[PDB]
């Protein structure tokens, strides 16, 4: 139950959500319920020569709003006014309250460059993420349910039962819990 909270537009994050977080190595907090979850997860990525890193993890509420700023000014750059930049941005990053990013329940994976390119990474856990309970959140054929684009590096966790399910029927997170009630 509780790893399959739903947190997107239509889903905010509770009011007084409680998250006790683990720092990794790189400075970045994850909840402490995935901790040996996604340690086993970049054990066997590396048992296989590929070396993945958590860009990202839990963010406040301050670090996601930047975060989505800096979307949007991308997007201003580019030639949208204000307004269109703020909803094209959107459909990266989610409005504060609104991200995964903000549970520790969701990583953003990328190579560390060296041993590997993004692709390898971004091909290793769409395979294999979901033995460890997690789900690739928005695949690029599911976004007109998700509302969010092609992001290969946002991972999400659900555990195990719930991430093989969820893999091996190609649902997204949105789909799994309509058909679960
Ligand atoms: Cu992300």
């Amino acid at each position: 139950e509780w790893s399959l909270i739903l947190v997107n537009r239509q889903n905010p994050i509770p009011a007084q959500y409680d998250v006790e977080l683990e720092q990794l190595s790189n400075g970045e907090r994850i909840d402490i319920r995935i901790s040996p979850y996604l340690q086993d997860l970049f054990d066997a990525a590396r048992a296989d020569g590929v070396y993945p890193i958590v860009a990202s993890g839990y963010r406040t509420t301050e670090k996601q709003q930047e975060i989505m700023d800096e979307k949007v000014a991308e997007y201003k750059a580019k030639g949208y006014t204000s307004a269109q930049a703020k909803a094209e941005a959107e459909t990266w990053v989610a409005v504060p309250g609104t991200s995964e990013h903000q549970l520790g329940l969701a990583v953003d994976i990328n190579a560390d460059g060296i041993h590997s390119t993004g692709n390898e990474v971004y091909r290793w856990l769409d395979e294999n993420s979901y033995r460890f309970g997690f789900i690739r959140r928005y695949p690029p054929d599911k976004t007109e349910i998700t509302g969010v684009s092609n992001e290969p590096w946002h991972y999400r966790y659900v555990g195990i039962e719930a991430a093989t399910k969820i893999y091996h029927q190609g649902l997204c997170l949105e789909e799994y819990l309509n058909t679960e009630k």
